[PDB]
């Protein structure tokens, strides 16, 4: 029947860092990564900042000849699953190459690809479209180019299930090893939609905040001056593994992955309903899954996006499903500093949900001045707080109505 | 122990027909939905015809409005899996609506409307980028928009696996229904990549047919005269339901989903290996998945792409594979009559496989006329073969080395 899966590698690039450490440290020192945007010219965007990746050298990685062909979502994925896998220690041989696969998925993928060679093709006609822009674009591209590099012949796939990406990533591997298709799967996700197409799509929907004249306090979840999300950049990656292929290896465990919940909405193609009853179900799922009293949970890890109507629909969800137990539990979102990496957003809320469970702390909400009406749980407003977390779940929502939970509890 | 998944319905959008029974008449009688592409100049592009669905009103499935909010990837999406949710005569309550959900995915997505928004995006700015750019655009909206307009709230995703995303998502949705965390599906894929994207991308790695004097023709799987694929559009979806559950209904049943098989052939971003190395590895794990002996398999729908290294490639995996009963099971490609639908392509040719059960025929392999070196097995040359079929095979093999079969079974 059903095996235990644990976290044995992390990898992720975000606005705050270029790996794991260096993101979680400015994580608890309640650091922004969100500025105004310097790749390309926004002056006629109503939105002109976001969480770039900053300082990315892709040939810490891959050849200059091979990362010229890839889009910069591919190369990021690459990058946060590269580390995972040397984070886990784990060595790929013939004995275990058919046994380990990769779930990489994206939001929108190759975006930024796609945008310059419609340029070439619109500009100077179709003979200019590279060759590689079916491989350097599309979204499966992630697991495959892994699965090339390191000889991976188990599972190869990629969701694409907008904002809730990672965690359907992440729990759809995990169910991959639970059932014995895998012993080990790389899985996240990684988005680079900061292009025109992206900016002024999510632009013309007014969805975004449009706080150019101060970036930093643009993402404010939960805060009564709230006005959109902000679009962040980045990758990340885990090592999921089958518990005794983990012990018996003697890999450094971080964490179990006990429950992982999916539901549809079904209310509406981008707004989440106002009762959080979607959330509410996906949640339910996932303790069931996980075997758990909901009054276990210690650490929430919200999706948190800084919009009006889903940081509301979150506290009813979390209010709805923990009764009183709401009021003992902590709940943030690290969006307020990474702002919104769309697909990538549930892989890395997953790493700094498990980085929760290993260094005892709740990550803060940061711009959290003035809590909106009924947002009176604990929200970690301002400040990191340590405190007792022996499990945390990790909430995303996305367009489609489409929910995903992951429950961690410590491994002893 | 596991659940059993049989499938109740079926619905299509293909270059032979609107629906199933065109599709399929089209299929058994060799025709061809091959044809010069109209509305769109392709002057400037080396392939000028491919496998457009002829004559669809969006308007049978959808308001104007609604349609106008989506691609036709979506389109085509929606019109399969409203088709198959009819086909079931599943109704969708209140007590089974949890037990309900929808993995449609695509290789390419929303091509067509982002060159589109990119053609106003580059000519006026930004301000006239569609509000409805991004959810009408992202794959998992087939999946989104059916469970809002069904009330679905069972798991609710999408996968992109390239050219083997149909396969992948009948494969993983059969898995949930299995492993019980859903007692009905709808799976499968679209796709709408004849932009000047779709042609010129693949058309730039030289991985279409250029032969433009007969289109018909172009489309020749393991014919000495092959040059590339043909580039199709359209949509499969089939209604997955637990065993149980739909002898409790009563049920139309077509036939039993027994087996899935993923694999890496972790060998090159475009290229297949020569010695179907992955397809290999993919049918074994799909026929150990069904515990069968490779000695039961009757019929292969196989990738049957057009392509050179492609085509070899399967005949070497189903040697290696099935080895002194290669010969005595028929290999057709019905993407010598439909073209190449990319993720669509594994949904269709899902159907197709299931018909074949149904209707005890093979359909054909059309434009076989002189088959290259070393591919001497029953490829049915030409016309449908009647003949008996209990077990059937769809592989799909995708770039990034991702490989997906699927084993079908006669109920009776
Ligand atoms: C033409 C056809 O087969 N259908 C099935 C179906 C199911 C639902 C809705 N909204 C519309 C339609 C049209």
């Amino acid at each position: 029947s059903r095996r235990r899966v644990v976290i044995t590698g992390m990898g992720m690039l975000s606005p705050l860092g270029l790996d794991v450490p260096s993101s979680w440290e400015g994580i608890l020192a309640g650091r922004s990564g969100i500025a105004p945007i310097e790749h390309m010219d926004l002056s006629a965007y109503s939105t002109r900042f976001g969480g770039s990746v900053k300082g990315f050298n892709v040939e810490e990685y891959l050849s200059a000849k091979e990362a010229r062909k890839l889009d910069l979502f591919i190369q990021y994925g690459l990058a946060a699953s590269f580390q995972a896998v040397r984070d886990s220690g784990l060595e790929v041989t013939d004995a275990n190459r058919e046994r380990i696969g990769v779930s990489m998925g994206s939001g929108i993928g190759g975006l930024t690809n796609i945008e310059n060679n419609c340029r070439s093709l619109f500009e100077q006609g179709p003979r200019r479209i590279s060759p590689f822009f079916v491989p350097g674009s599309i979204i499966n591209m992630v697991s495959g180019f892994l699965s090339i590099h390191l000889g991976l012949q188990g599972p190869n796939y990629a969701l694409t299930t907008a904002q809730t990406t990672g965690t359907h990533s992440i729990g759809m591997a995990a169910r991959n090893i639970a059932y014995g298709e895998a012993d080990v799967m790389v899985a996240g996700g990684s988005e680079m939609a900061a292009c025109g197409l992206g900016l002024g799509g999510f632009g013309a929907a007014r969805a975004l905040s449009t706080r150019n004249d101060e970036p930093t306090r643009a993402s404010r979840p939960w805060d009564r001056d709230r006005d959109g999300f902000v679009l962040s950049d980045g990758s990340g990656a885990l090592v999921l593994e089958e518990l005794e292929h983990a012990r018996a290896r003697g890999a450094r465990i971080y964490a179990e992955l006990v429950g992982f919940g999916m539901s549809g909405d079904a209310f509406h193609m981008t707004a989440p309903p106002e009762d959080g009853a979607g959330a509410a179900r996906c949640m339910k799922n996932a303790l069931r899954d996980a075997g758990l009293d909901p009054r276990q949970v210690d650490y929430i890890n919200a999706h948190g996006t800084s919009t009006p109507a889903g940081d509301i629909a979150e506290i009813a969800a979390v209010k709805s499903v923990f009764g009183e137990h709401a009021h003992a539990l902590s709940m943030s979102s690290t969006k307020s500093m990474t702002g919104h990496l769309l697909g990538a957003a549930g892989a890395v809320e997953a790493i700094f949900s498990v980085l929760a469970l290993r260094d005892q702390v709740a990550p803060p909400t940061i711009n959290l001045d003035n809590p909106d009406e009924g947002c009176d749980l604990d929200l970690v407003a301002h400040e990191a707080k340590p405190r007792k977390i022996d499990v945390a779940l990790s909430n995303s929502f996305g367009f489609g109505g489409t929910n995903g939970t992951l429950v961690f509890r410590r491994f002893a």
